[PDB]
């Protein structure tokens, strides 16, 4: 799944390039690029990679000295910048990448400097749980928005959502040079989709999980019940309207696209299921094992194991994506 | 204290050059851009975020003018613990601070862009240790030392200083390639009064270490070869040294140039056993790494015991000194 993602993506990220081009920015002495939210995997030695390779790739073919590369790697304080550092040890030459602790939600770099921005299953990550999910808790079962769940969540999600992008699209504003271009892909749904298991697998299948923790009476329903994940799906349209409200981007590109949740080049239905379902841990481990402690998380990962073990043999998950490219206008 | 009194007596030399920027008028474009040469993750870095923070805003009061935004680089090695260092930084507006991992013999930024350059206490580590030490037979010269002693044959001397002029030379050619016309560079680094001869006066813990290697020697639990042929790659150079270098690469003028000699250990302790122990601590702090990879965890415990002991006796009879060399360039042309 994410090397679909990455893989599937790349080409929109190369025209997003290549736009940069068409504005001589391969002239300037540097060329600078922020990734948010770049984790420490090996997504932002590919993000790069391209660049470095597409800038190389248009200087042999104009006959003239490449700008140098600076790439900004942006994430939480708490982020492994000590691991993501040592592997890039083994781009260099005239390529200078820096760590940028701090959260997206305000300024983080100089104004109007960069010419790409780039950013992979980040931005879908609010800055708080949505306020309005309370006294006594709304959204019951659930710690998504779900099939069950009243429509003032919606509704909150939504709008913590308005908040948290239009912030971060401000700051980004004041950042970037005129006709930079900013790339962001991020975990969405299609308007048409449902709540529940089409658009939210994850949080649906946790909720269960959590659910069965609270049927054994080792964790209190009201745990559950107020407890929320500060995640949101978007639709292709929500953030487009967004976008058209902050009148300092055009709109170049604009996708959602569906795809199995499962690995497809896998044919045992067990396996599929617990790869799944180590998939899904390996992004909410640090969010659960923070709300229920150690010993209670270990036994809600088990119980997922083997939920979605259960679910690969009828109904098998979709995760949806989408993807808007903006250039920096006015 | 040690750490503490190089950061207090340099510190108005750091504020000197940053008043020297506020004259060209930096402080009204729209960024100041700021590097800290091998930060590591102690406090240090934070102090010089904080000077420059603090004169910077305290000049645009007095002007009335809008403030320049300031951005700081902290370079150091990878593998150096930013985890850490990032974690302490949040407790940083219009202020942004960057991690900038790699090594400062090279290019680590755009051309042309940075306004001040600092650097307290990493420049004097080398790039590799020097070559030509070891004979064309390949019996290894400077017999019973890790550094330049008294003991030393000429040829150590002049290999290290070499070491040091590539090295240095290109310290200075990649910063000048990126630093703005009259931007400011302040280097400090552990030094020696020329004057002063090899041995105990200006490498104390490399005399220290040999010392307590050599007992482990003698104790046969290490080769007499293995000492014979280890060498640190860290120089100690005169300000003459320093000048000379900076002399012959046209790219920089020398704004101030400075040696001072300090006691090494931390006067305002009364105890002449916590004094030497606080110095052997503080020794190992910035020697462990090097000496644990040549020697293995096992023996390395077993040299900072027989270490506590030197530097315990020392404390008692003549304390030991340590020198530090500091020069401020302005890029010219
Ligand atoms: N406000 C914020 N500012 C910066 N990083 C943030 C953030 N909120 C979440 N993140 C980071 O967003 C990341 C999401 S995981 C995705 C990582 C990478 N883009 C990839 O494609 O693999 C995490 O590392 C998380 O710490
Ligand atoms: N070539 C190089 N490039 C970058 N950092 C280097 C380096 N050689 C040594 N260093 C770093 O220089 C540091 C010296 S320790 C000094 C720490 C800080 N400047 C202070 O005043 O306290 C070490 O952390 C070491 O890793
Ligand atoms: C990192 N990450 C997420 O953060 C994520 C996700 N699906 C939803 N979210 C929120 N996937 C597949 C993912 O890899
Ligand atoms: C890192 N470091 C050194 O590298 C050093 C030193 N004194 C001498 N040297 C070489 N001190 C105090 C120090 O902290």
């Amino acid at each position: 799944f994410s090397q679909k993602v990455t893989s599937i993506t790349k080409p929109i990220l190369v025209n997003a390039i290549h736009s940069l081009f068409s504005e001589y920015f391969h002239r300037e002495k540097v060329l600078n690029v922020a990734d948010l939210g770049c984790a420490a995997g090996p997504n932002p030695f590919s993000v790069i990679l391209t660049v470095k390779e597409s800038l190389e790739r248009k200087c042999k073919e104009l006959n003239c000295q490449p700008a140098e590369l600076q790439v900004y790697l942006n994430d939480l304080p708490g982020n492994d910048f000590n691991s993501l550092f040592k592997d890039l040890s083994g781009v260099l030459r005239t390529c200078f990448v820096m760590g940028a602790p701090g959260s997206f939600y305000g300024r983080l770099f100089p104004r109007s400097c960069l010419h790409l921005v780039h950013s992979c299953y980040s931005v879908h990550w609010l800055s708080q749980v949505p306020k309005g999910l309370t006294g006594l808790p709304l959204n019951k079962g659930k710690i998504n928005i779900s099939k069950t769940s009243p429509p003032v969540v919606e509704a909150a999600y939504l709008a913590q959502f308005k908040e948290d992008f239009t912030l971060l699209l401000k700051s980004r504003a004041e950042e970037m040079v005129q006709n930079g271009r900013m790339v962001l892909i991020l975990n969405g749904r299609q308007a048409s989709d449902p709540w529940g298991k089409e658009s939210c697998y994850h949080w649906e299948v946790l909720a269960e999980a959590i659910s069965e923790m609270v049927s054994q009476g080792l964790v209190d329903e009201e745990k559950l019940d107020s407890f929320n994940v500060p995640c949101y799906a978007p639709s292709q349209e929500e953030v487009q309207d967004i976008v058209d409200k902050v009148g300092s981007f055009a709109v170049e590109h604009i996708e959602t696209f569906t795809l199995p949740f499962a690995n497809d080049q896998e044919s045992d239905t067990r396996v599929k299921g617990e790869q799944l379902a180590k998939n899904i841990r390996s992004f909410t481990e640090s969010i659960i094992s923070y709300e229920f402690g150690k010993e209670i998380t270990e036994k809600v990962y088990h119980k997922l194991t083997q939920i979605v073990v259960k679910d690969m043999a009828s109904r098998p998950p979709t995760n949806t994506t989408v993807v808007v490219v903006l250039s920096r206008t006015m």
